[PDB]
């Protein structure tokens, strides 16, 4: 029995996708949690998946694999491999098992779930989650905007090693919830320089120019942000002086999947409400 394999923008099939795969290898942390949400049995997952404190609990049995670990992936005997479209070795992966390749941003973070529901005939489960999400986020939006005001601007940022990044509405780090689910505006330069591009690496000195009312900042640990937070440049930013900086744990906040997002939603709601 094969998947109906619908034509979906950004989804490429290699081989005959099983309708009911029993041994799924996920090589893209974007998708792992969607597969889990739809009760797919994962036997391989990524390093990020293992470090995500929400998701990791659900995939303890899975082996940590990278896309280059062809031998380990083969040994796992998958009947389905799920990958991002930018992976360079799709040919060799497809020799191991059927592959679903997904190109980020062709479908939104919600569509991806209903898309997998169609691929695997789990539409009911997908629809129910999406319904509750849309109802909950609509209510939560009203609550948070009652504190911030409706026109408050948010910037999504992330700290990685010595680097500083801004993110748009659809590159994780809380952007889906802040920009899409809560319909928060962003500063002008964020909308014109970051949103379409997905992300932007930036030098410290111009950071003030991209921050308005609030900032959500992702990092994997406390030490990464240390120097920045103590800098005069940083302390000069109005949002910082007003205590409108929401620091979040990247280990879960990198992610976009339903399981991660459930946790991120409560965290962001609570953080914004307590900013008052
Ligand atoms: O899908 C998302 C949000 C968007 C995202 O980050 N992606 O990687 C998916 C879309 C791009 C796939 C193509 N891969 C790359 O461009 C490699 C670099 C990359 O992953 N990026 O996100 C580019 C900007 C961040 C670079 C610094 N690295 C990290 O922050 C590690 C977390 C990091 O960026 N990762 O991707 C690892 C955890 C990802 C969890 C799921 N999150
Ligand atoms: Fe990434």
């Amino acid at each position: 029995s094969l998947s109906p394999m619908p034509q979906i923008a950004g989804v490429t099939y290699y081989g005959d996708i099983p309708k009911q795969p029993k041994r799924v290898v996920s090589l893209a942390s974007t998708y792992t949690g969607y597969l889990k949400k739809l009760d797919m049995n994962l036997v391989g997952v990524t390093s990020y998946d293992k470090k995500n404190p929400i998701l990791a609990k659900t995939v303890k049995k899975a082996k940590q694999v990278a896309a280059t670990d062809l031998e380990a992936i083969t040994t796992l005997k998958p009947d389905l491999i799920v990958v991002g479209s930018t992976e360079e070795n799709i040919k060799q992966l497809a020799e191991i098992a059927p592959v679903i390749s997904i190109e980020a941003r062709k479908r939104d973070y919600l569509q991806v779930l209903s898309d997998f529901g169609r691929i695997f005939n789990k539409e009911g489960k997908a629809k129910k989650w999406l319904k509750d999400w849309k109802t909950k986020t609509a209510a939560y939006e009203k609550e948070v905007k009652a504190v911030t005001g409706d026109k408050a601007t948010f910037t999504i940022m992330g700290l990685y090693e010595k680097d500083v990044y801004l993110f748009g509405k659809d590159w994780g780090r809380g952007g889906e919830i802040i920009h899409q689910a809560f319909h928060y505006d962003a500063p002008e330069k964020v909308k014109t320089e970051v949103f379409k591009q997905g992300y932007l690496s930036l030098s410290q000195e111009v950071l003030p120019d991209y921050i308005g009312d609030y900032v959500v900042i992702a990092a994997e640990d406390d030490k990464t942000g240390s120097a920045l937070y103590e800098s005069k440049l940083w302390q000069s930013i109005p949002a910082v002086k007003k205590h409108h900086v929401i620091k979040v744990n990247a280990n879960v906040f990198y992610f976009t999947d339903p399981l991660s997002l459930e946790y991120q939603l409560e965290t962001l709601r609570e953080a914004i409400l307590s900013s008052e």
